[PDB]
């Protein structure tokens, strides 16, 4: 979470694909979701990111409806856009026990329980929130055993970005979980 507005190039792929959905949250515009293998994904856009300007234009009180028409008209040898990184998410880092445990309880993606005496304490950790990323990757839409499966085979160190369930649930609604499950970029960033 980058207290910053960076600015990122687009390119529409071959078939006028850029790779992303947007959600209206509050009167901004917001990544409801990323194409893996997408210009989206390429020049890094994140679940969560938010989009200030399309082109120099403000996105201010737009419509998703609209925000997605936009993309649609658009010369896309060159779409410049505008994002505050991730502003409704925080991110903490923990460290493992012995018994490799962080020390919390989630399912469905939501914290539901910290415990006593754990990193995951000691850190703050709060229930309520949806994990969306352990170590930089996306593990929105994956099943609870898999992102167990990650933590398990996470090193020492562990880093989640987590997000309100209020604020989480109002982005991913209008959207059927397969998607999330099959089509979300749940990738390492390339380099
Ligand atoms: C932005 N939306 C809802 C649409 O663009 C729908 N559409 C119909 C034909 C081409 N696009």
């Amino acid at each position: 979470i980058k207290q910053g507005i960076r600015e990122v190039i687009l390119c529409k792929d071959q078939d006028g694909k850029i790779g992303l959905r947007l959600k209206s949250i509050d009167n901004g515009i917001f990544v409801q979701l990323v194409q893996a293998n997408s210009p989206a994904s390429l020049v890094g856009l994140r679940f969560g990111d938010q989009v200030l300007q399309i082109n120099g234009e403000n996105c201010a009180g737009w419509s998703s409806d609209k925000a997605h028409k936009v993309l649609k008209q658009a010369f896309g040898e060159k779409i410049t856009m505008t994002i505050r990184d991730r502003p409704f998410e925080r991110t903490i880092t923990m460290h493992k026990d012995s018994t490799g445990h962080v020390g919390f309880i989630f399912k469905n993606g939501k914290i539901t329980s910290i415990v006593k005496d754990s990193s995951a304490a000691r850190n703050g950790l709060l229930t309520e929130h949806n994990i969306c990323e352990i170590n930089g990757q996306n593990v929105i839409g994956l099943k609870d055993s898999q992102i167990a499966d990650i933590l398990s085979t996470s090193g020492t160190v562990v880093t989640i970005t987590i997000m309100p369930a209020f604020i989480f649930e109002h982005i991913i609604k209008r959207m059927a979980p397969s998607i999330m499950k099959s089509l979300m970029d749940h990738t390492i960033p390339e380099v």
